């Protein structure tokens, strides 16, 4: 639901302002954020990126291999309201997209491109939340 999915994205984006002061990320990406889940939108910046990346491996969603950590991910869902369903509907979907898409050399663009499939996907099924939730009230 999209309630879920609002919880999972503040959860999600709570460590932004962590994660770019460890990787001295510019205010550029802060827009990106602030539309993620603006439906149509598409984020390119490779530095946009590698900031889901870091926040993704703070919640130790990267296994040893660099793809998803299904046990990992499925704690983080449940934790804020999935059932055992949504949690592997959600890993399932995220699955789907590192094998969709075209392949990258570049981390952070790999990332960036599982986030825009899995961002689609999640339209597609009406659980979008309001496109600025990533960021909550980290950036105040
Ligand atoms: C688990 C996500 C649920 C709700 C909101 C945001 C999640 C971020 C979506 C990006 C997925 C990152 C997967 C690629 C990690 C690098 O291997």
């Amino acid at each position: 639901s999209p309630e879920i999915m609002k919880d999972l994205s503040i959860n999600f984006g709570k460590a932004l302002d962590t994660c770019k002061k460890e990787l001295d990320l510019p205010d550029s990406i802060n827009e990106d954020f602030y539309k993620f889940w603006k439906e149509d939108y598409e984020i390119t910046n490779r530095l946009t990126g590698c900031a889901i990346k870091c926040l993704s491996e703070k919640l130790e969603m990267v296994d040893a291999d660099g793809k998803l950590h299904h046990g990992n991910a499925r704690e983080f869902a449940m934790k804020h309201g999935a059932d055992d369903a949504m949690a592997k509907q959600l890993v399932d979907l995220i699955h789907g997209c590192e094998k969709s898409i075209p392949p990258n050399d570049d981390r952070c663009m790999e990332v960036l491109s599982i986030a825009m499939c899995f961002k689609k996907e999640i339209h597609n099924l009406k659980w979008a939340p309001n496109m600025e939730v990533v960021v909550g009230e980290v950036l105040a």
